[PDB]
């Protein structure tokens, strides 16, 4: 019946885990990055109807209440609709998506989708707090560790990189160059002065006066080669590939995009950069997450009506080299047209922000080549993967 | 957007905090109720399409990929996309209706919606334990209590539902009555062996004797208004009319619908128990969360066209005396046909499983009277209510 | 030069872990029999002139200040010198003991020695809080294991006791019957009302009006062999003899004793219950803690000129029956002059009291049967031994 | 109480709170002291009589047979007896006096008196976490702070500093000034090499580099009166003089004396440091605990039969400007004479290792200056002072 537009779409940059986003809380993030995201849309928080935040580990209570706090905070009518939600490491998008979603069914004409997620600030638990341990030592649980654990195997995701990695024959010499690469699209985007826009900066008080983060720090312009095959496996004894150097890192962000349905814009006049065109999940093996973003590709892309290399740009996330090149194989997807400026491995992966992230950054790439078609996917942890496409104007 | 129904809707009984599920976790509570409600329409593991799953305090790691642990576990295939959702109080429809949305947009056929909370397990968070407190006195944070907190002004939900009692005029009596009214109702209705239909029970061995839990134990058979009549207001210093008496409890459950597309049900040699009519959201003030069924629910009929006459059965989740009636009294609504069986109050109000809990109540009874057309809602945390109608077979 | 005398003294009852004494702290428990050793002293607390009490296991701050709290609390001069002590389980006579040497010295001529313990408050310590732990799970140290461990082979006190056990040849039936014993010996001694006037009762506040703690509640009067051969040993696999049921408990208590300079006393015509005669002190192997009392018996026992039998009574302390059995035997005490009411066994071993406690306790028996000498001595965890002997009047 | 003397002396430099000392424990801080104090003399391992050890802050398990750890793994042999001793800030001498105290009443004559504290390791505990705060946050105890808070009303000393301050009239200026003249003092002291003698330096070996610590980090050398002007007054709100500037330190040390018996020591070929003349204690105000040293320190002559005019050097520990001065102001004293190589405020104060570690300095002192009376005095928390007197062999 119904039509989706992206008015604007805008984002914190990416901090290093006990970095420079160390003290900002992801309701903060969140805020900040709505409030922008209306600026530059051009519209009042009066006006938007439905808020959907993209979260996966709680810092604090507020998380529990997150989306409603990013939107109020930011300025949106407390007579809006908000909703947090978890599709681990897809879950920026899947906000995106399902604020998406209520447009498309006329829930509302103006729908905004972000993420936030502050791993510097994860928690440990402790578990045995409320009910006492009578006797013998207890735990205070990485709560950060915990989401990237399967929780059926109970192992890192890292592991099931090295599964993908075997499975798909990508040989550690194409995970530490790939990252080689991220680095490099990175830090040249980065000179290049390509993010600029899209990048909210975070005031934040300090001494000396206010200090200010703009720049997304995680990325290293010294990239060397054999900087990075220094490292040694670290997710196993013997065998190993996956490292620290060719892996997602661990990071602070948010992320939003508004939204509209197409004829609000039109009525509005406001020129969005692109239109919904088609989405698609999935769920692949567990042991093997890292592969989920190549069957929910193939998904997205029928109900498109639209093929493989009508693709312009493709922001696919590199939670890992390992499960990033695998992706881009069995797709058969060109290199230079894949996150050609980086990814989780060069920027970071905040890991629930990083879906509505890299949103924001390809839209924001189609701007710049102006290419017309636009690809987004990531696996996520536990055996899914997402994906969407969006159409240039 | 062509036809949803459910094809069948179960649930555990609702613990007490720290009774008859405290020592069980979220994700064997979830696993539960899906493979039994997957039984009850006859529909294996593999034909499952997607599963979303209303959950808000995170008690462990395995419950930041929830929805896909109590799927995979309850026989869910791999292949299925799950997904965890947060709209605190309201997360258990949520689950309900974000599903229903991937029906009508054929994303599948087959998916279901549940929710699952256990306030029993409910961690406390050590936010200074990363980076260390270096000097001074920390905190470890209940964040069960967190849940229960308004994330604006920092305080109980219970002392918004002294402000909505003040505004629209309920006093400690006629919420007291009413507090016994759900109780005297919901001891008659397990009586009645009308829960026996939808309860799974749940199969814990002890050593030493092995133990099932298949009865909603909060409820407070054997009471009156004299016990009302007796507690002190808790929630606030000055002029209060709520109390633990008239207020929900703390609970730990779980609960699981299938639906179908209004084809592949018949296609399926089906009899659904109902149909999904339509649904409504609701952003209010935080102070006064405890109203957003009342606009919520005004939406919903509006898209359905239908009237508050025109309803026969009725499942707004009473988090409190207050607010519930206070619901009723803005919707001049027929309070014997509100909570048949009663609420909150007196079955419990484990938060995250709440939604999809009044929705089994609520399916299945319509059943027991052979109605037609059937409400559930209930207010939120923070600001806002949530609605759903559907209508029998 | 001079010469010392006991006046008053007395103790709490003893709790069971996490018992009646659970919501007692050191302080509070150590403050009361202070108060109350001054009124049996019938003495006022401006005319004591130094404190010392034994305590092991830090509940909280105060306690790092108890000696100074328990004497300020309990009536006795800001402008007396207090000093909180610890040698394990030899911590309370040693205070008794430090108290003693002041007044020998001439410091002063009125002299507090006491003790407290509560093993109920015993904390967690949480290692990494003020510093941080990046990364990775983290612990909560449980202080009382903490305690009862030795410092070098990171050991059980228990483990200790299997080694005195196999070195002297305690078969497990010396200890079954030596524990059963022990109950025998306090259940009668409690129904013979033989601590009534020792006992100081703890009145605590409690819903329904105030509650009373003045008998202790470890000691069994069901007492029965097969009870308590029905246990199996704790501290070891293979080749165990040491059990729950012959062990040392876990216990909340306080202890204090009021001395004087004997002058003083006559001055005051005060009737003391004993002067002190000689003590000695003794480090034996940590890996058999458990008989440092042999040693420092065989030294006390030379410093008084006496020898063994003219021992009217011995309050040396079961830790454990295979300790408590060897250091009857080695000494060739006569079983029923040692420990004739019961002991750590039976009452409990609220650690830093012990010592301070069963003073208390043979004293108070030296009066029953008035005889003239007195043996009161322990093994302290790390390889330790204490002892003081005592005359009637 | 046949004469007592200290054959040798020896102490590590002080660490700054997380500064050089971050990474050592006390046993092994207190083990090493031993080790090398016991050298110094000559002394064998299996040769001591006894070991007294003052700590306050319980860092670990460990800690709490904290006296016979550092005796043991510093060679002690198991026979001889080890206590700890708390008395705050007094803790440090009271482990010298307890101990001369055994050698006095002959329990023998070959005995040790040290302290150790290690604030930077100072833990956090969880006192609810054993029995479980059952519903609402709960707190983790900076038990660091708790040391330096007055356990009647839970002020800290700088403020109970304000209130001596106030009624012996110090003015931020004359602190201001003495702190400066502390740091002089210290930076040159160690300039002179003065400190080398004592200081055992402490062998830490990091992989890729093996560091050493032998000076004592804490003064501030290249400083001025300025960076006194700049503070602001942290203790209290209105009117106040006490800075962090002035303050004492928050560190970590040990230190050990050896001492015999005027006899064993001769008999030995042994030159002694100096001899124990006499000792004084004193219980003051908890509000005004800094002026304890003088009360203390009134007695301490008088038993002696010595006055202010005769000593020659003087350690009385500046917790304080406030306090340092005002104890001199009311003992005349001569202020070149008093501290002349700084105090806790230039060196630093661990508060356990403080009263063993002034000693130290004073002893050796007395040699550089050749004189023949000396005094050791500090304050306490809680109301309380201790001093000592000792002279040249």
């Amino acid at each position: 019946t119904r039509e989706v537009v992206v008015v604007s779409g805008v984002r914190t940059a990416i901090g290093t885990f006990g970095g420079s986003l160390k003290d900002v809380a992801p309701a903060e993030l969140g805020a900040l990055v709505v409030r922008e995201a209306l600026a530059r849309a051009q519209v009042s928080g009066d006006d938007v109807g439905h808020v959907v935040f993209g979260n996966v580990i709680q810092t604090e209570p507020r998380d529990m209440y997150l989306g409603r706090v990013a939107a109020v905070n930011g300025g949106v009518t407390i007579n809006a609709p908000a909703l947090t939600v978890n599709r681990l490491c897809g879950s920026g998008l899947q906000a995106i998506v399902s604020a998406a979603q209520t447009i498309l069914l006329g829930d509302t004409d103006v729908a905004i989708g972000g993420g936030a997620e502050s791993m510097s600030r994860a928690p440990y638990l402790a578990p045995a707090a409320r009910w006492g341990a009578r006797m013998g030592d207890a735990g205070l649980v990485d709560m950060m560790l915990g989401a990237l654990h399967d929780p059926f195997h109970r192992i890192h995701m890292g592991v099931t990189a090295e599964n993908v990695a075997k499975e798909y024959d990508i040989s550690r010499a194409q995970q530490d160059e790939a990252a080689l690469e991220s680095h490099r699209r990175a830090s040249a985007a980065i000179k290049a002065g390509y993010f600029k826009d899209q990048i909210v900066p975070v005031v934040s008080k300090g001494r000396k006066g206010d200090v200010t983060f703009d720049t997304d720090e995680h990325v290293r312009h010294d990239a060397t080669i054999d900087d990075m095959t220094k490292l040694r496996p670290v997710f196993v004894k013997e065998n190993g590939t996956v490292t620290a150097g060719n892996a997602s890192g661990l990071n602070d962000a948010a992320a939003a995009v508004v939204m509209m349905e197409r004829a609000e814009a039109e009525r509005r006049g406001l020129k969005p950069l692109a239109r919904l065109v088609s989405y698609g999940h999935a769920g692949v093996d567990p042991k093997a997450m890292g592969i989920g973003p190549v069957p929910a590709t193939k998904i997205a892309l029928e109900r498109a009506g639209l093929q493989v290399s009508d693709l312009d740009v493709i922001e696919a996330n590199e939670a890992f080299a390992a499960q990033a090149c695998a992706v881009t194989k069995a797709l058969g997807l060109d290199p230079a047209k894949v996150n050609p400026n980086g990814s989780g491995i060069s920027l970071g992966h905040p890991i629930g922000a990083t879906g509505a992230l890299i949103t924001v950054k390809a839209l924001h790439e189609l701007n710049r080549v102006q290419g017309r078609y636009a690809l987004v996917t990531m696996c996520i942890g536990g055996g899914q993967g997402i994906a969407a496409i969006f159409e240039r104007i």
